C-alpha cells in the first residue's frame, strides 16, 4: 500500500497530484493483484479502459491464498452435496432483481436502464478480487481466476440497478457475478463477438471463450457475495469524475476573471497563504493563479499596485472562488484516502477467517458506511461547485454586470440574436437539479431483514446519485465553457477595436477642434475627458444595436466638449458634425474589426493575443479539437446553423469521455 | 369542459380511473380547446390515438380572426427564427458512434412525453387567443398522425416562459430547421433523420413561422404537462395496486377485516378518502374466507389486533388518495383547458395582454405533492410486506416463504432486502425540486416552476414503487399459497389429533370427562407452538410441538394410570403422522396445476382474479425451492420482473379495475 | 499554532490521532487562567471556555504584537470616515429582536437572540482575528470586547439575517454597535445578582468603559468575517464530540445488556482485515470498554431451528457504521481550529511589509458551513444507530429474554419502556429531516454581489437543534440500558440459585425412579435446555403462567427421557407444579433482595466492565436515576420515566457526563 499521498489521498497533498497520479495509470500492462497496492486510478483503467487483470504470480499471494482454503477444509474434516447446495440457496434467494425479460421490450438507444453500468461491473469484478487475495476469506484462486477471465474476455454480467441497500453489503449485484461465473442458467452475460454486442446465457458466453464454470465450495458463496465491491466500484469512478469537474470549475474561474477583465489580485498568496491558511484554499487560490498568470485580459495585482456607486471590486463568484472550493476539495481529497483503502486494502466478506491463530470472526466489514459517506460528502460538492459556476456564468450573460459584454454575449446587433440566453436558462435548470440531486440518502435506511439489518448504508443508491450529480454538473460546466470562449472572442474584439479606435477619438478631435484649441492647454483634458465619458457610457448600452449605441455615446460625449470647450468660437453645427463624424467612424470601424475576426480561421483569432499561455490550452482543445466555433447570428448570417446544443454536446461528450482530462493536467502543471 | 368529477364523496379514484382506461385508442381524437382530458391524452401519447383539430368552421373562424386580428415581413420571419435559434441549447448524443445496446438515447425526452406535449400544444392554441395559423397546429397533428416524434433534449428548461427549450425543438422540427432532428418507424424500423428527411417520407411540407408563431409554439407548459399527466396516470394504478396488496396482505396474515367496517371510516372519521379508501378494501375483501370479518367475530402479551400497516391503511392512502383527486382537477385544466402562451389575443375586445400562463407552477404542485405520497405508499407496502416475511410476526407463515425445510430455502430473503432499498430510494426522492429555484435570465425569470425536473422525479418515483409492488405482489401470492396448505394440512390434522388420542389414550380416559378437555387442550397447546416454530425444519419442528403436548397430556390426564412410554409413544406416533400429512399435501399441491390452486378455495372472489392473473397469464408460479428440486430454476428476479412489466405497460390495469368493480 | 494532532485534529484519517485524544485536549482548557490571544495559538476548547465557562481574555501581553497591530492601522492612517463607519452600522441593524419586556412570558421571550455564550465567543474568536495584523483595527477597540467579555456584557443580537458572507454582518454589527454605544443597542449583564438588559452605554457606565468611535477601516474590521458562525459551530462541534464518545458507550452496554458478543470489535476484523483508521479507533474504543465484562460474551472463551448465533448489525457493524461519521468530526475540528484559531476573516486586509492591501474573500464561511452539514448528517447516523440498538433491546422477541418494555415486575400491568421506545422514533425522525443540507438553499444576496454565501450560522443552529436532539434521544438509551443491566442482573442472580434447585427437585421426586440408571445426567440436561430456550419466548407473559408453562413444556421432556421408569402421570405433574412454585418463590425473592439493598450494592456490579460501571455509577448515584420497580406493583405514581430521563439530558447538556465519557475510555 502506497505512502505517497497523491496515491493515498495538508498542504503536502492536491487534488493536482491526485489526477495526475491517476491519470497515470497504465492501461496497457497487466495489472497485478496482491490485495494491498491497488489504487483508485488502477480501478479506473480495470473499469473503463479494458486493462487487462489478474491476480499476482507470486508464490506468497497463491499460499495465502490456498493456505484459508485449506485451514477451513482441515478444520472441518476435523469437527460436500450439502455444501454445494448450501451456495446454492444463498444465490437463489439474492436473484431477486428486475431486468429485462426480452429482447422485445429494446428500442434505439433504450433497454437496459435497469442494469448496472458495464464499467461498474467490472470495476466490482476488479475490488471484489483483489479483496479475497488478501487470504481472509477461503475463496480459491480458481475462483478468482475466473472473475479475472471474465475481465480479460471482456465478459461482463448483467445485474440489476437497484435492490441492494449495501449491507452483507452488495448482497444481490455481487450473487449476479457470482452466478454468472458459476454458469447459473438463468445468468446473462454481456460480450462483444463478431463485431456486435450481444447478450448471452453466461455458459453460452464461457463456451465461446473455453472457459470452465466453477462450482462454489464452502465459503465461497458468502465469499464472493459479502462485502462492499460494487458500491465501491461505483464511486471510484464518481470521485474520478467529482476530481475532473472541480479542476475544471477552476480552470472556468480562471477565464471568466479573463471574460470580465476582472482581478486576478483576489489569488494573490497574501489572501490565503498568509490571512486565512487552509489548505485546500491555498491550493485553489494557487491554481486559479498559476491559470491567469501573463493573461492580458485580468488585472494583476502587481500592476495595479502601481460619489456614483463605482463598483470596483469583483463579485463574490470570482473573488470568493478559492474559500468556496476551498472546502469541497478538502472533502474530495478525505474521499479518496476512504476509498483508497476500500477499494484497494479492505477485506469485506465474512466471517473472516484468521488462519495463523486458527480462528474465525464474526464482524461487519460488509457494512459499507465509508462509500456512502463518500458519495453523500461528494455530491453536496457537486451541487456547491454548481452554484458557483452558474453564478459566474450567469453574471457573465448578465448586461447590466458583465463590464459591457454584448447582451447575450450575441457577436451581432442584440435586436434579432439572444445568443446564450437559453443557455443562462439551460444553466438555472442544471443548478437546480443539483440542489435536489444533494439531500442525502443515508437517512432513508429501513429496518431491512427482520431487522437483522436496522442499519445499513445505502452506499449504491448514494452512488448513483452522486454520479447522476456529476453528469449534471458536466451539463452546466460544458454550457459555461461555450459560453465564456464566446465571452473571450467577444472581448478579444472590444480589445483590437480600442487599439484603432483610441488613436482615431485623438484624430478626429484634433481635425474638429484642433483650430478652437489653438494656444489653450484643453487639448489634454478634452482628449481624457471625451475618452472617460465614452468609456463609462458604451459599459451600459451594450443591448444597443450598433447604430444607435454609437450615435448615443457620442452625443453624450458632445456634452463632454460643450463643458470643456465651453470657452471657445466652435458652433453647434461644428460640433455635432465632430459628433456624427466620430459615431460614423466608430460604426465602420466596429464593421471591420468584426469581419476582420470572422474572415479569418480561429487559428488567427486576436484571443489568442491576450489569454493567459495556460487558458489557451483549453482555450484551442475547444475551438480546434473539438471543433466548437464562436457564432455569429443565425439572423445576421441568413442561414439557421449547426444548434448551440449541438455544440454544447461536443463540449460535454469530451467531458463525459475523459478526453478533457488531460487538458487541464497540462494547464495546470 | 366536463362537469363528471370522474372527468368529496361524489367522486373517487376508481371512477376517476375507470374514465382514463375508457378512453378510445382508435377513434380520432378531435381537439376543440375545452374537451380534452387526462385519458385522452395518455392514450394519444402512449397508444398512438390519431388527433386532430376539430372539424369545425367555429372553431376555425377563432383560430384565424387571432390571426387577422394581429395582422390587422422579412424581419419577422427573421425574428422567430432567432427565438428558436438561442433556445436549441440542449445536449443530445451528436452521432450514433455513442449508442450502444441498450444505450443512447438518456439524454432524450422520452417519445411518449413529446408525443403527449405535442397533443396539449394543439389543444392549447385551438382556443383562438394566441394567432398562431391552423396550417400549424395541423403541421404538429400530421407529426403526431405519421408517428414523428422529435428528439428533444432531457434537461435545460426551468418550466417558466415554460418549457422553452423542449417546446423550440418541436417548433423547429415542424419548421424543418437544417439541425432538427426526428425519430420515426419506417420500413418497419426506428430511424432517427432529420426533420426535412423525415417530412419527405410522409409528403409534408414544413412551415415557416410567422408574427407571433415563434412564441405561440415555444412559450407554454405542454411539455410538463404531458410528462405530469402520464406520471398522474400511472401513480393512479399504483394507488389502486397498494389497495389490493392491503387486502391480500390481510389475507395472507389471516388478519381482520374488521379494520375496514364503515364504523370506523363513515361513522367515526369521516375524511372523504378515508372513507374511499376503507370501502375499496372491505369491497376486496368480502367473501374471503382467509381474512376473519368482523361479524363472524363477535397475562401472556399475545397481539390480538393487526399492526397498523393493516389495521391504519385508510387512514394512511386517504390522505394522500385526496391529493391525486386534486391533482387531477389541476391537470386537466391545464392540459385541457388552459392557453399557456404569451401574450394572449383577446379577440372580441380587441386588446392583446401580457401575463404569466407558462409558469408552469399548478403542473410542478401536482408532481411534488405526488412524489411525497408514492413514497408514503411506498413505505405502507413496505411495512405490511417486511411484517408478512418476518417470522417472529407472520401468524405461522413459514420463514422467508419458502415452501420446504427453511435450513435451505431462503425464497424471499433477498426481496425482503430489496423493498428497502427500494422505499429507501423513494423516501430520498420525495424531497421537493421547486425549493431549488435560480434567479435565471438576468432574474427575469427569478421565479421559475421546475415543473418538469419534478415531473422527471416523480415518473422516477412512480418506477421504483413499481419495483417494490411487484415484489410485494410477488410475496403474497407465495404467502398466500403457504397459506392455502396450512389450511388444507388443518382440514386433515384436526381429526388426526382426534383419532390418536383415542387410538393411544382412550381406554385410560373411559368413564371420565377427560377426553373433551384433552383434545381442546391439546389443540391449544399445538397452536400456539407451532406460530413460533415456523423456522425449524419440519421434522424437528413436529416433535418439538408434540413434546410441548406431551407436558399438556400429564397436565389433563394426571389422574390416570398411563405409563410415561404411552404418552410417549403418542409422542411419536402423532409427530409422525403430522410430518407425513405435511408431505402429503404438499405433494397434492405441487402435482396439479395453479388453476386448481387451494388458493382458490379461501380467496375472496375479487382478490381471485389478481391470482388468476399472475399465476396464470403471465405465468408466475409459486417456488418450491432450488436445493428441494435438486435444480437452479429461473431465478425469483426473473418473475418479479414479468410482474414489473405488467405493471409498467398497464396490462394490470383493467385487472386493477374488474377487482374493483 | 500547535502541531499536535490532539489539539489540530486532521484533515485526513490517521492513526495518529483520535477522538478521545480530542476531547481529552479540549476539556482541559483552562478555566481560571486569562486566556491570551496571539492570533495564532488559539484553539477549539479555549473557543469552548471563554464562551461557556466565563474564562477571561485579553490580548496576549506583548511588544510584537502591540507594534503589529499598531503598524497596520498608521500604515493604513476624518469626521468623514467617523461618518462612513455609522452608516455601515446602520443598514447592518436590521434583524428582529423583541421590542419591549411585555412580550416576555415564564419561560420565554428572548427566542429570536442568539443565545449568549455564541456572542461571547463570536467576540473571542473576533478579537483573535485582529490580533494578527492585517486589519487596521486599533488595539482599544480590541480591549473595548475583552472589556466586555471580562465584565460579563454580552449583546443582545437576533437570531436570523445573515447569510454568513461579507461574513456574518449583521450579528457582528450589532457587537460593534454595543461597543461604540450607539443609542439602540443593547446588552445583557448581570448586576446586583439579576440579569437585566441595558442599554449599552448604561451597561458600560456600571463598569467604568468607554464607548469607542469607530475610524477608518473598522468598521468592516469587526464587520466583516465568520466569527459568529465560527463560534457556533465550534460550540456544536464540541457537543457532537460528547454525543459520538456517549455513542460508543451506549453501544458497549447495549452488548452487556444483550448478552451479546465481544468478538466483533477484536481487532483482527479492523485493523488487520479493514485498516480504516477511524473504525479500528471505534472498534478498539468499545473493545476496552467491554474488557472484563461478565455480561458480554468473550472470544478467549466463545471459541434446523433457524437460532441466531450472530449478534444483528446495530451492535456487529457498530465501528463499520460509526467509523466514517467520526473522521467527518476530527476533520471538522481541523478545519474550525484554523478558521477560529488561525485565521483573519475581515477585507480588505492589509500587508504592511510590502506596503500594500488585497481584496479578497476570507468572510465567506464556507469552511464553517461545510464543517456544520457534515456534522448535522453524522448526527443523524448515530442516532440511527442508537435507536436501532434501543429498539431492538426493548423488543421482547429479539432482546434474549429480557422481561416485556423492561417491566421490572408482571407486564400485563406494567409497560415501563415502551413510551421511550416511541420517543427514540420521534427523535430519530427528526433528525433525519434536519441532516438536510441548508448549504443548498443560496439566494442571490444584495444586487447578487453576494450570489455565493455560505449559510454557515444558519446551518450550525440546525447542527446544534440536531445535537439537542440526538441528546434526547441518547438519554433515553442510556435510562434504557441501566434498567435492562439491572434486569439481566436480576437473571443472572436468579439462574445462580434455580440450576441447584432444578437438580433437587428432580431428585426429590424422579431420584426413586432413576435409581439403578443412567438417566440423571440427561434429564438435569434436557429439561435445563427446554426451560431456557422456552423462557426466552415467554418474556411477555406474567410470573405465575410463565413457569407454569416454562415446566409444562419441560414435563414433556421428562415424558421422552424417563419414557422407561415407573413414573405416574400424577408424579410427573406433581414435580412440573412444584417446580413452577419453586421458581415463582426464588423469583419473588431475587426481586425483593434487589429492590431492598441500595444501588451502591446493585448485583449489576457483579458482571459490569469496570469502565462501563463508570457510567452506571455515574447515572445511578451521582443523578441519582434508580431503576423503576413499576406503579402499579408499587401501589403508587413515582415522580414519572421523563423526569429521570430529564435528569439524564440535562447531565448531557451541561456537559458533567463529558469527564466521566473520558475516564471511561
Amino acid at each position: 500500500a502506497s505512502t505517497n499521498l497523491a496515491v493515498a489521498g495538508t498542504t503536502q497533498v492536491t487534488q493536482v497530484d491526485i489526477v495526475e497520479k491517476m491519470l497515470a495509470a497504465p492501461t496497457d500492462s497487466t495489472l497485478e493483484l496482491d490485495g494491498y497496492s491497488l489504487n483508485l486510478g488502477d480501478v479506473v483503467s480495470a473499469a473503463r479502459k479494458g486493462r487487462p487483470v489478474r491476480v499476482k504470480d507470486s508464490d506468497e499471494i497463491r499460499s495465502k491464498i490456498d493456505k484459508s482454503v485449506e485451514f477451513l477444509r482441515s478444520q472441518l474434516s476435523m469437527s460436500t452435496e450439502d455444501a454445494i447446495s448450501l451456495q446454492k440457496a444463498l444465490l437463489e434467494h439474492q436473484l431477486c432483481g428486475v431486468l429485462p425479460s426480452s429482447f422485445d421490450s429494446f428500442r434505439l438507444g433504450r433497454g437496459l436502464e435497469n442494469s448496472l453500468p458495464l464499467e461498474v461491473v467490472r470495476g466490482a469484478m476488479t475490488i471484489r478480487v483483489n479483496s479475497l487475495t488478501r487470504g481472509h476469506s477461503a475463496v480459491r484462486l480458481v475462483v478468482l481466476e475466473a472473475l479475472t477471465n471474465f475481465l480479460n474476455h471482456g465478459i461482463t454480467p448483467i445485474v440489476p440497478l437497484r435492490g441492494t441497500i449495501s449491507a452483507s453489503g452488495d448482497l444481490s449485484p455481487l450473487s449476479y457475478i457470482a452466478a454468472a461465473i458459476s454458469g447459473h442458467p438463468d445468468s446473462k452475460v454481456h460480450v462483444v463477438h463478431e463485431g456486435k454486442e450481444k447478450i448471452l446465457y453466461a455458459r453460452e458466453a464461457m463456451a465461446l471463450f473455453n472457459l470452465e464454470p466453477v462450482v462454489l465450495g464452502p465459503k465461497e458463496g458468502l465469499g464472493l457475495v459479502n462485502g462492499t465491491a460494487v458500491s465501491a466500484s461505483m464511486a471510484t469512478l464518481a470521485l474520478h469524475d467529482a476530481h475532473m469537474l472541480s479542476l475544471l470549475s477552476q480552470s472556468l474561474t480562471a477565464m471568466t476573471v479573463e471574460a470580465m477583465v476582472g482581478h486576478a489580485g483576489s489569488f494573490h498568496p497574501f489572501l490565503h497563504d498568509v490571512t486565512r491558511p487552509h489548505p485546500t484554499q491555498i491550493e485553489v487560490a494557487g491554481n486559479i493563479r498559476k491559470l491567469l498568470e501573463g493573461s492580458r485580459f485580468a488585472v494583476h495585482h502587481e500592476e495595479e499596485v502601481k460619489d456614483e456607486g463605482i463598483l470596483r471590486q469583483d463579485r463574490y463568484p470570482l473573488r470568493t472562488s478559492p474559500q468556496w472550493l476551498g472546502p469541497l476539495v478538502s472533502d474530495l481529497i478525505h474521499a479518496h484516502a476512504v476509498l483508497t483503502i476500500e477499494a484497494g486494502q479492505s477485506t469485506t466478506d465474512n466471517p473472516l477467517i484468521d488462519v495463523e491463530n486458527k480462528t474465525s470472526h464474526h464482524g461487519g466489514n460488509f457494512q459499507a458506511a465509508a462509500v456512502a459517506n463518500t458519495m453523500e460528502k461528494t455530491r453536496l460538492g457537486l451541487a456547491q461547485i454548481g452554484k458557483l459556476n452558474f453564478t459566474q456564468l450567469t453574471e457573465m450573460l448578465n448586461a447590466g454586470m458583465n463590464r459591457g459584454l454584448p447582451s447575450c454575449l450575441a457577436a451581432e446587433d442584440p435586436s434579432l440574436s439572444y445568443h446564450c440566453k437559453g443557455l443562462d436558462i439551460a444553466a438555472a435548470a442544471y443548478t437546480s437539479e443539483l440542489g435536489h440531486l444533494a439531500n442525502p440518502v443515508t437517512t432513508h435506511v429501513q429496518p431491512a431483514e427482520m431487522a437483522n439489518q436496522a442499519v445499513n448504508s445505502l452506499a449504491l443508491i448514494s452512488a448513483r446519485r452522486t454520479t447522476e450529480s456529476n453528469d449534471v454538473l458536466s451539463l452546466l460546466l460544458a454550457t459555461h465553457l461555450y459560453c465564456v470562449l464566446q465571452a473571450i472572442d467577444l472581448r478579444a474584439i472590444e480589445f483590437e477595436f480600442k487599439k484603432q479606435f483610441g488613436p482615431a477619438i485623438v484624430s478626429l478631435i484634433d481635425q474638429h477642434f484642433g483650430s478652437a484649441m489653438t494656444g489653450s492647454n484643453l487639448r489634454d483634458e478634452l482628449v481624457e475627458k471625451v475618452n472617460k465619458t465614452l468609456a463609462k457610457r458604451l459599459e451600459q448600452t451594450n443591448s444597443y444595436d450598433l447604430v444607435p449605441r454609437w450615435h448615443d455615446a457620442f452625443s453624450f460625449a458632445a456634452g463632454t466638449v460643450v463643458e470643456v470647450l465651453s470657452s471657445t468660437s466652435l458652433s453647434l453645427a461644428a460640433v455635432n458634425a465632430w459628433k456624427v463624424a466620430a459615431a460614423e467612424s466608430a460604426i465602420s470601424l466596429t464593421r471591420q474589426v468584426r469581419e476582420t475576426f470572422w474572415s479569418a480561421a480561429s487559428t488567427s483569432s486576436p484571443a489568442l493575443s491576450y489569454l493567459s499561455p495556460r487558458t489557451q490550452i483549453l482555450y484551442a482543445f475547444v475551438r480546434e479539437e473539438l471543433g466548437v466555433k464562436a457564432r455569429r447570428g443565425d439572423v445576421f448570417l441568413g442561414k439557421q446553423e449547426v444548434t448551440i446544443g449541438s455544440n454544447v454536446s461536443k463540449i460535454y461528450e469530451a467531458i463525459k469521455s475523459g478526453r478533457i482530462n488531460n487538458v487541464l493536467l497540462k494547464m495546470l502543471a
